[PDB]
């Protein structure tokens, strides 16, 4: 499709959508909890439908009315045998998270997803997962998509020392470890977004965090929960890159998650010099409104540690970059070649065919600032977030066009995004 050019100016107030890997795991403690779970503002992108499907092809209920999602859990070894193959579709959290969830089941499942997520290694998951004694199996020795798997009714802990900074490898074996018998030790390499722990312990369950080490003793019961989903950071992003690039703009987005192991991208406008207040923060929810304006960018560095605070940003903190004075590196994220795309390779190709200046590494890319962008055609390949990166640069073309195929992608997390897109151009 054609995505609007030239824009004079972005005002206005802004909701985003609901967290998706909150979405995600809401679903799943209301499938593993006993009672009833309701989830409210959840994230209605189809990642998380292809969640709740895959827990009803499980024999859970899960009923979507008047806005509300009502899941009638069934207990933590209530999971029955799939009529036909598990489909994940285009989620990555969704097979890697429910491997582990499954890992407990006495009986034989497939799990596949879509050409993008075909290409996904889940051999980070299926080596751990074997040290229980679930069985797993994938496509040549990366495992990839689509996987076989059988659990067993005796999972044995597990110790594992996570050799990348993966929040859905640590997810999954913690839903695992808490089907087990015994105490279980997750050792993660850095840290990366917590909403496991801080679930498990919203459902009733019960963990010990030592620093980068955590301890899972199973089995657990969980019950029921009212689950209110906070708008989603990584959806709030796009807009906040918007704001600090396009002239004469003031966005202001309100109920935007602030989880600190998920604000990475709130350090780098930080460090390039982007005007962003925060407000109205809610200490409890961990959520805030975020407000940002026009401004000149300098460049900075992205590495370690903060990687995973904000792995999902870099494709348009990539473009931020872009807007910046100077260069700008971004190392220590060869994970990015491993998303939903090559988000290094996609990235650069998609932004140098726009205004370029990106020179693609082995584990980042370098960025070196301020360069004005033309007209170009992208495709996403299936990646939601190449979609949206490439819808607000598109703002930044003067002069020319943009087409953006496969542009349906977007709806993986953020459906109403042209809406809001809209909503702030008009005003
Ligand atoms: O646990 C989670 O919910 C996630 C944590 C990260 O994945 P990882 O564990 O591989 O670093 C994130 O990169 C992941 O975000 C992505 C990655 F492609 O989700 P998917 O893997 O589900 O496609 C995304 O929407 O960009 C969501």
């Amino acid at each position: 499709m054609k995505l609007k050019t030239n824009i004079r100016h972005l005002h206005g107030i802004i909701r985003v959508p609901g967290d998706k890997s909150i979405s995600h795991r809401s679903i799943i403690f209301g499938s593993l909890a006993e009672g009833e779970t309701k989830v409210y503002d959840i994230l209605r992108g189809e990642d998380v439908l292809s969640t709740m499907q895959v827990f009803r092809d499980l024999g859970v209920e899960i009923e979507d009315k008047d806005g509300v999602i009502t899941v009638q859990g069934v207990g933590m070894a209530g999971l029955k045998a799939p009529q036909n193959a598990l489909n994940m579709g285009n989620s990555g959290t969704s097979i890697r998270l429910i491997s582990g969830v499954l890992a407990g089941a006495d009986f034989e499942v497939e799990m596949f997803g879509d050409d993008s997520l075909s290409k996904r290694p889940m051999d980070r998951v299926t080596l751990p997962l074997k040290k229980m004694g679930v069985s797993i199996s994938g496509q040549t020795e990366r495992d990839l998509p689509p996987l076989r798997l059988k659990g067993t009714k005796n999972l044995r802990p597990i110790h594992y020392e996570l050799p990348i900074a993966s929040a859905q490898v640590k997810s999954a074996l913690m839903f695992a470890a808490l089907q087990a018998k015994g105490e279980s030790v997750i050792i993660e390499k850095e840290y990366t977004r917590n909403h496991t722990e801080d679930m498990l312990q919203q459902f009733g369950g019960h963990l010990s965090v030592d620093g980068k080490k955590i301890t899972v003793q199973g089995p657990q019961k969980l019950t029921g929960q009212k689950v209110v989903v906070p708008g989603d950071i990584s959806s709030a992003a796009f807009w906040l890159v918007a704001g600090l690039i396009a002239p004469n703009s003031r966005l202001v987005l309100q109920n935007v998650g602030i989880n600190e192991t998920r604000t990475g991208i709130i350090d780098v406008i930080r460090a390039m010099g982007g005007k962003l207040e925060i407000t109205e923060i809610d200490p409890v929810a961990k959520s805030a409104t975020l407000i940002v304006e026009s401004s000149d960018l300098k460049g900075t560095e992205i590495c370690g540690a903060l990687i995973p605070r904000l792995i999902d940003e870099l494709p348009i903190i990539a473009l931020l970059a872009t807007q910046a004075q100077g260069v700008t590196v971004i190392k220590d994220a060869e994970e990015l070649k491993v998303k939903e795309t090559d988000r290094i390779q996609v990235v650069a190709d998609a932004l140098n065919s726009m205004g370029a200046d990106i020179t693609p590494t082995a584990d980042g890319m370098i960025i070196k600032g301020k360069s004005a962008l033309h007209g170009a055609r992208v495709n996403t390949f299936g990646d939601h977030r190449i979609g949206m990166m490439t819808a607000i640069a598109a703002l930044l073309v003067a002069d020319g066009e943009v087409e953006l195929d496969r542009a349906e992608a977007i709806n993986t997390s953020y459906p109403s995004f042209f809406d809001d897109l809209e909503s702030l151009i008009h005003g």
